[PDB]
């Protein structure tokens, strides 16, 4: 019953591959639904065409700022930043999908994919999904990041939507 979404990733415009996610709507429905709707574009805006702007190898890949493309923007489907739904799920290893934020109850559209266990984020960032297929594509993306997070090539969501 949990929805599945995919991202088709490109690197300087050239296709790299597809990453799919399971979204834990059974445990965090409002946060899963936000990400699901932004991935389909059904509200008129969303992740299609946006970039991963901050990639730190061994740590995480961050994206979802589809309004300012650099970490300062993005918006949820609710007309306002929304609350931390719960912290039931933990940052247990590579593939965990988690909401970026600017402090308590400031969720918008930015998210990150963990490429390692990041337990210091538990209780601060809402975990809402996990990579199902294509972790190797996230690993290929990671190689275009750097110590300060700057990417050495443009890492884009060339297409996205809901599977199954």
């Amino acid at each position: 019953v949990n929805p599945t979404v995919f991202f088709d990733i490109a690197v300087d415009g050239e296709p790299l591959g597809r990453v799919s996610f399971e979204l834990f709507a059974d445990k965090v429905p409002k946060t899963a639904e936000n990400f699901r709707a932004l991935s389909t574009g059904e509200k008129g805006f969303g992740y299609k065409g946006s970039c991963f702007h901050r990639i730190i190898p061994g740590f995480m890949c961050q994206g979802g700022d589809f309004t300012r493309h650099n970490g300062t923007g993005g918006k949820s489907i609710y007309g306002e930043k929304f609350e931390d739904e719960n912290f039931i799920l933990k940052h247990t290893g590579p593939g965990i999908l988690s909401m970026a934020n600017a402090g308590p109850n400031t969720n918008g559209s930015q998210f990150f994919i963990c490429t390692a266990k990041t337990e210091w984020l538990d209780g601060k960032h809402v975990v809402f999904g996990k990579v199902k297929e294509g972790m190797n594509i996230v690993e290929a993306m990671e190689r275009f990041g750097s110590r300060n997070g700057k990417t050495s090539k443009k890492i884009t969501i060339a297409d996205c939507g809901q599977l199954e």
